């Protein structure tokens, strides 16, 4: 076929019940995320050629960086909280990337401040057991899947993106070819 297993994609050994039927998962520290990001626009390209009725789950992982890899796990849960996601997604990832500003959960706070949420509704929610439940599942969306690397996306806890099979001379290419099998993948 066009698209087969090992190729654009690979199946779960053990497929995860009632998962986010489209599931990413990245971390501020991790260079293709970085990429996926702010280069390709993965997301947004998926997003556009989604059918009807589709959501899309965006989550952060801990297995890199540390302390401060838990700290930005915590505060994307902030962001999705607050529905923040796309005021915080590009300065986190250039502060701690490109910059190099972001050093202590302070200084991932200064990005929330300056992208305009105030300190108390940020303090708040930092500290509020809704976000304590919003870490516990990017954890446990991680821990159904295996997962041991960063990006990944996951379609109706069955099957994962492999992008290493697809060509990336051109970027637009890569961007659609992996949308495409996303779209492929989601009416399966």
């Amino acid at each position: 076929a066009q698209y087969e297993d090992g190729k654009q994609y690979t199946t779960l050994e053990k497929p995860v019940a009632g998962a986010p039927q489209v599931l990413e998962f990245f971390s501020f520290f991790c260079p293709h995320c970085y990429q996926f990001e702010e280069v390709l626009h993965i997301s947004d390209n998926v997003k556009k050629k989604l059918p009807e009725g589709v959501k899309m789950t965006k989550y952060h992982v801990n297995f890199m960086g540390g302390d401060l890899g838990k700290d930005l796990t915590q505060a994307w849960a902030v962001a999705m909280a607050l529905g923040v996601e796309d005021k915080v997604t590009v300065p986190l990832f250039e502060g701690v990337q490109k910059t190099q500003t972001i050093r202590s959960a302070s200084d991932i706070r200064d990005v929330f401040i300056n992208a305009g949420i105030k300190g108390e509704e940020y303090d708040a929610a930092w500290n509020s057991f809704v976000v304590k439940s919003l870490v516990a599942q990017q954890e446990k969306a991680a821990a159904d899947v295996q997962l041991r690397g960063v990006p990944a996306m996951f379609v109706n806890g069955k099957y994962q993106l492999n992008p290493q099979g697809m060509d990336t001379s051109n970027m637009d290419v890569f961007v659609q070819q992996y949308a495409d099998t996303v779209k492929y993948l989601s009416e399966k």
